[PDB]
RNA sequence: CUUAAAC
């Protein structure tokens, strides 16, 4: 995490950060996505099922932050987009694709959408746990989450990686 | 106007 002083982002030093590098205010999350029909049909219905596994610590980063998805391919590493959470976890609103390893659903908004190859995103997705890769629905730090959505927002106005 | 958000 950065060392910048209270610690701060590395980017942007009015962020102040607490001891895992995260910001209390903006809270970011990867989707690792395998599957072709749930990223889609997401895409299309701004939708989302979430992991068990994940699933507590993004309804309680809903509670008190903007709350951030930014979805990536587990076996390539492009980037697929990323989306604003606008509900927290349900049982009433599920997506045809969700199964066991699921909790519920999630309303989310869709910020940018690609599909996209960046090597610096590629490296920070393979180096997000602590240096080895990421995992499935893990929380990311302040400054992992805002350089990602940067280099997806920079791709875009470049003209590279566009789904639409 | 596929203009990150927040500060």
């Amino acid at each position: 995490m950065s060392e910048h002083r209270e610690r701060i982002s590395m980017i942007n030093p009015r962020v102040v950060l607490d001891e895992n590098g995260i910001s209390h205010r903006s809270r970011y999350f990867i989707m690792l996505c395998d599957n072709e029909t749930a990223i889609a049909h997401a895409k299309k219905t701004s939708i989302w099922a979430v992991k068990k596994d994940s699933s507590k610590r993004i309804s309680d980063a809903y509670k008190k932050a903007s709350v951030y998805f930014i979805f990536v391919a587990q076996q390539t590493y492009n980037a697929l987009g990323y989306a604003q959470v606008v509900s927290d976890l349900n049982s009433t609103e599920l997506p045809f694709w969700s199964d066991s390893s699921h909790a519920g659903g999630v309303r989310i908004k869709w910020i940018k959408t690609c599909n996209l190859f960046s090597a610096e995103i590629s490296e920070i997705v393979s180096h997000m746990d602590h240096g080895s890769e990421a995992r499935d629905g893990m929380e990311m730090m302040y400054d992992e989450g805002s350089r990602l959505c940067t280099l997806i927002n920079y791709a875009i106005m470049k003209r590279i990686g566009r789904d639409r």
